[PDB]
């Protein structure tokens, strides 16, 4: 007769291809990509012939057997690709197989594979577009702002985009190399523990615990091996099959390494360290730079060099040269960006219409013309022109857009800039004709997080009722509160101006939009961004 039916053994049934340390605080210790994750299953008989044959099946194809010796027995085997299987085990002799019932069992990768899709409802006033007009439509989501901004990335309303990126990755290494760090209260220190142990100008995670450990919806269990953002940007891949998720490396305070990449040691091993964070994080679908800027003029003040300019070319060159060989390893297109300067004193420090043949989109910064670091000279931060009062305002989105353009930059790869949020300043005073801007101020506005910035959710929750003024200028494209009696004014873009960008980038056959941040926004924005570059209303 055929053997009895085994029961399979309790037991762990949660299993992983890269596993996650949890008692690591370094970069090197917390991750471990293997080529398969180890399995284990065991199994008891209760009743009958134990028969001569045991076998693991995984969707009834094998994958272990063995001897079937006694009334209970364990298997350890390795599986290769994640996903979810029906798991059972039989056993065979030569009068039949007897199977048991099926256990689920679950083999993580980064891709996403085991997950769930996070699929949650538009919060806010965000409303649902097709992605179907071909323009890009991109948004900046920051790793820090799970916590006081509470925004987390079930969150983002990420069928209203095409892109959307992860600011920020830093590059490891210490004094002298992310010095910009160190006016962060505990960010440099930070940075030191994810990279001990590990090179400088490799990339790393700036903080650990939000990217991969803290609890967040959907990644909750205790042995679901990827939490924080990093679990649930896989499980917003499992909904968003198309959605482009990239890694920013950079920003204001990370962009210190990219002024020593003239050396070409420290570039090859930078960009060998891009190439194994893709091959770990397979939800990321390429790379976004984000190095402000080259020629100096960012947070460090003692970096910046006239070769700056080549070493972006290269750099670029580089990077597409590597993800074109993980493309043609994985079947997958890979997007090269980079995030720039729209000040035309930035933008001809470098070869843009060289550099373009590299690089999938430009995101142009177009945004930050003016704001409370400068208390002298004010204007509108995000205009599309100049003002009527200033028509020779040097830093303007069209501005910048032409000069890349006057480089021989195509015109659809230049994606162009809104701000979910305002800057602004207090005490204005000494202004005529009734416009602020030609004042004079006497510090920042106060911010929602930080001094001199404003999230658009605010400008609209309290700063558009009471005292305070609202003027759209039809000229630049802009609006701007005022209040009178403090001299608080505050420019920032409202649903008319980004619809004015919508409009210019299509009729000038530009590449699209993006913003910064997303966690600002209260759907306005972003709702404007879709119907200005012409997405229909509603799902696919
Ligand atoms: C055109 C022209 O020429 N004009 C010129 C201008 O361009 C130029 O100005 C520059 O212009 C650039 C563009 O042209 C622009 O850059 C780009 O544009 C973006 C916008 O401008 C810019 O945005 C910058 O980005 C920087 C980073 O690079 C941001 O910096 C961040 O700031 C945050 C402060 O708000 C920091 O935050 C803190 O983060 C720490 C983490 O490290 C966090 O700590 C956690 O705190 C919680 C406590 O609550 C702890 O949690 C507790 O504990 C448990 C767990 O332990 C929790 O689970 C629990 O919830 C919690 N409970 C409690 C109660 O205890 C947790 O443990 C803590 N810490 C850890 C990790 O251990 C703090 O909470 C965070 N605080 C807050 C308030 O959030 C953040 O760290 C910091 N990030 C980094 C990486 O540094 C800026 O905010 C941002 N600004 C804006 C406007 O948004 C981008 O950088 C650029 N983008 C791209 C795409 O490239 C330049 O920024 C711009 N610079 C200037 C000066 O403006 C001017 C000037 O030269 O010149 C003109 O000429």
């Amino acid at each position: 007769a055929a053997p009895g039916k085994p029961t399979i053994a309790w037991g762990n049934t949660k299993f992983a291809i890269v596993e996650v340390d949890q008692a690591a605080t370094a970069y090197n210790n917390l991750v471990k990509v293997k080529n398969a994750a180890d399995v284990s299953v065991s199994w008891n008989l209760w009743n009958g012939d134990t028969g001569t044959t045991a076998k693991v099946l995984l969707n009834g194809k094998e994958a272990w057997s063995g001897p079937s010796t006694g009334s209970s027995g364990t298997a350890n085997f390795k599986v290769n690709k994640g996903g979810r299987y029906q798991m059972q085990v039989a056993l065979c002799n030569a009068d039949g197989c007897t199977a048991s019932d099926a256990t689920e069992i679950v083999v993580a990768d980064t891709d996403g594979s085991h997950l769930a899709p996070l699929k949650e409802p538009l919060l806010e006033k965000n409303k649902p577009y097709k992605q179907n007009s071909g323009k890009v439509v991109g948004s900046y989501f920051v790793e820090w702002g799970v916590y006081g901004r509470n925004f987390t990335v079930d969150k983002i309303p990420a069928q209203n985009l095409t892109h959307l990126l992860y600011g920020f990755i830093p590059i490891c290494g210490g004094n002298g190399i992310n010095d910009s760090l160190k006016e962060i209260e505990g960010s440099f220190q930070a940075l030191q523990r994810s990279c001990q142990g590990r090179e400088d100008f490799k990339v790393s995670i700036h903080d650990p615990f939000a990217a991969l450990q803290k609890a967040q919806k959907g990644v909750t269990a205790w042995d679901d091996p990827y939490k924080g953002n990093f679990g649930q940007l896989m499980a917003l891949k499992q909904a968003h099959p198309d959605l482009k998720i990239l890694p920013s490396i950079g920003g204001w305070t990370l962009s210190d390494p990219f002024f020593f990449m003239g050396d070409k040691v420290k570039r090859d091993r930078f960009v060998g360290s891009v190439k194994e964070f893709l091959q770990t994080w397979k939800f990321f679908d390429g790379v976004d730079i984000a190095w402000e800027f080259p020629g100096g003029k960012g947070a460090n003040p003692n970096l910046g060099s006239p070769q700056d300019g080549e070493t972006y070319v290269l750099l670029m060159k580089e990077l597409r040269a590597m993800l074109d060989q993980l493309s043609v390893e994985t079947g997958r297109k890979y997007e090269l960006t980079s995030a720039i300067s729209a000040g035309k004193d930035k933008i001809d420090k470098v070869a843009y219409n060289v550099a373009q043949n590299s690089m999938d989109h430009i995101f142009l910064m177009s945004y930050d013309f003016y704001g409370a670091f400068d208390l002298k000279n004010l204007g509108h931060q995000t205009a599309l022109n100049a003002p009527a009062w200033k028509p020779d305002t040097a830093y303007t989105t069209v501005n910048g857009v032409n000069a890349l353009l006057a480089q021989g930059v195509k015109p659809g790869k230049i994606v162009v800039g809104t701000a979910m949020y305002g800057r602004g300043w207090t005490g204005v005073n000494g202004y005529q004709n009734n416009i602020p801007f030609t004042g004079t101020a006497t510090g920042p506005v106060k911010g929602t997080w930080e001094n001199g910035i404003v999230d658009y959710r605010q400008i609209a929750g309290q700063f558009m009722s009471g005292e305070w003024q609202y003027t759209y200028d039809a000229t630049a494209e802009a609006p701007y509160v005022f209040k009178p009696s403090t001299g608080d004014l505050i420019t920032f873009d409202d649903a008319r101006s980004v619809q004015a960008k919508g409009k210019y980038v299509l009729d000038k056959q530009l590449g699209g939009l993006f913003s910064w941040e997303i966690d600002a926004d209260n759907g306005d924005i972003l709702n404007s961004m879709n119907a200005s570059l012409g997405n229909s209303a509603g799902v696919q």
